[PDB]
């Protein structure tokens, strides 16, 4: 076949029921992450391609960069909360990655007012019930899922992208290709 099993794409062993259509699990750790945020565009290139009735989630990790890692992951969780993501995923992955300026929590609540986000909302969110539930949800499905890798991406709970079966001489073709597996996933 074109598409087969073991090449663009896995299939998990373990089909997990109820699942986001479109879910991306990243670390602002991820070397991998960052390319696919700023050279790649991924979630958008997908976008771009996905059907009329398909969400997109999109979830930060744990497993990488200790203490950080999890400050990282309730902070997107304020990100989503406050619908800020586009606002705040660049210069978080630039300041954990490029300029290494992002050492604590102050410093990523930083990140957030240098993009407008006031103090008393961003620590207002940060303390929220509502952020401790959307933190409970990151966890709950990179659990679902055996997630011990990221970029990751996973159709209807059941398909998982793999981006080391595809060709990267060229990066546009790449995600072409990329986009175009999650389109036939999605449609499957």
């Amino acid at each position: 076949a074109q598409y087969e099993d073991g090449k663009q794409y896995t299939t998990l062993e373990k089909p997990v029921a109820g699942a986001p259509q479109v879910l991306e699990f990243f670390s602002f750790f991820c070397p991998h992450c960052y390319q696919f945020e700023e050279v790649l565009h991924i979630s958008d290139n997908v976008k771009k391609k996905l059907p009329e009735g398909v969400k997109m989630t999109k979830y930060h990790v744990n497993f990488m960069g200790g203490d950080l890692g999890k400050d990282l992951t309730q902070a997107w969780a304020v990100a989503m909360a406050l619908g800020v993501e586009d606002k705040v995923t660049v210069p978080l992955f630039e300041g954990v990655q490029k300029t290494q300026t992002i050492r604590s929590a102050s410093d990523i609540r930083d990140v957030f007012i240098n993009a407008g986000i006031k103090g008393e909302e961003y620590d207002a969110a940060w303390n929220s019930f509502v952020v401790k539930s959307l933190v409970a949800q990151q966890e709950k499905a990179a659990a679902d899922v055996q997630l011990r890798g990221v970029p990751a991406m996973f159709v209807n709970g059941k398909y998982q992208l793999n981006p080391q079966g595809m060709d990267t001489s060229n990066m546009d073709v790449f995600v072409q290709q990329y986009a175009d597996t999650v389109k036939y996933l999605s449609e499957k």
